[PDB]
């Protein structure tokens, strides 16, 4: 296992259809590949297939709480506020993000529009319509449906099993995290422009922790979770200039990307554009779910409760980690049990 993608590159993977018709099966493949050791991976599904016919019909859909990203920094290490702003439709958020103040800038290659990401990040707060409770998936749609997964983590939160929607524009960002409780996730770009992707690989992310814990000293003294917060951003410049392994990629619309336990991401739009996401598991995140370390300075964070897990899927440990006495180590190189049937025997 720490044989397979020895550099934890992000890998990209093109499904058959009859593949991409098992949603688990095809996640523990990747897995026998060693797509989870990079922390994100692409999917890209069969040509043919198309979750909704036309996205013509939507500038009435409701984004009921958009939000302003305000960033505050300099030299590659930035906090974003998010202000609220009032109810907005798709049609009216569009317009915006397509006007001149907010439309993206002119550029050649993907290097040029980095550096324009990193170079105005501060200034021109963008609206991100994030949050959204809904799917755009036709009900018929039985693969890869985020409305709907099925996977083990249906045991048990909105976003987290529930379809949320991101409508995006030019230089809304994601910040620096893993997911909820270190869970799986998934992402569709179901039209528009980009999304770029950042990476750490899991086996690095403590890495990335204690660089991040000495950059925001106050941040991380106040929460032992703070990343959680979703505030913190951190250009490629200053990862490469303290050591940190990590990958880009770039997303197209039509585009899934997966994302593994405790792999650390971040991230921004190229332009106007709508995302679906959701949380997932498989029996290899239960140990990640029980050792996450959650935000202890909110209210009404993500808090999943382990027990189901761990009475149904590891019955012989139950009453040791009842008593707080389960010292399982993670090793983040090995591929969920699920994936044994792709391995030698
Ligand atoms: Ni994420
Ligand atoms: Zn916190």
């Amino acid at each position: 296992s720490e044989t397979l993608n020895p550099s934890a590159r992000i890998m990209t993977f093109y499904p058959t259809m009859e593949e991409f018709r098992n949603f688990s099966r095809y996640i523990a493949y990747i897995e026998s590949q060693g797509a989870h050791r990079a922390g994100l991976a692409k999917v890209v599904p069969p040509k043919e297939w198309k979750p909704r016919a036309s996205y013509d019909d939507i500038d009435d859909l409701v984004i009921p709480a958009p939000i302003q990203q305000l960033v505050t920094g300099q030299s590659g290490l930035f906090t974003q506020y998010n202000i609220q702003k009032k109810t907005m439709s798709v049609r009216e958020f569009r317009k915006i993000a397509n006007s001149d103040k907010y439309c993206t800038p002119r550029y050649s290659e993907f290097e040029e529009l980095e550096r324009k990401y990193w170079k105005n990040l501060t200034f021109n707060p963008p609206i991100y319509g994030a949050d959204v409770n809904g799917t755009l998936y036709e009900k018929h749609v039985d693969e890869w449906n985020i409305g709907r997964l099925r996977t083990i983590l249906d045991l048990v939160i909105e976003g987290v099993n529930t379809p949320y929607l991101y409508f995006g524009m030019w230089k809304t960002s994601f910040a620096w995290h893993t997911e909820d409780m270190d869970l799986y996730s998934i992402n569709y770009l179901h039209f528009g422009e980009p999304k770029s992707w950042y990476s750490v690989p899991p086996e690095h992310g403590k890495r990335l922790e204690r660089l991040a814990k000495g950059f925001f000293p106050g941040s991380a003294q106040s929460c032992e979770a703070f990343l959680r917060h979703k505030m913190t951003l951190i250009s490629p410049l200053m990862l490469k200039k303290y050591g940190i392994p990590f990958d880009k990629v770039t997303q197209e619309a039509g585009e899934f990307m997966i994302t593994f336990p405790y792999g650390y991401h971040a991230g921004f739009n190229h332009g106007f554009n709508c995302a679906e996401s959701t949380n997932f598991a498989t029996r290899r995140w239960i140990e990640y779910g029980k050792q996450a370390v959650l935000c202890s300075c909110r209210k009404d964070m993500v808090k999943i409760s382990m027990d189901v897990f761990v009475r149904k899927f590891q019955p012989e440990r139950y009453k040791l980690w009842k008593a707080g006495k389960d010292n399982t180590v993670i090793d983040h190189t090995l591929p969920t049990p699920e994936a044994a049937e792709f391995l030698k025997e």
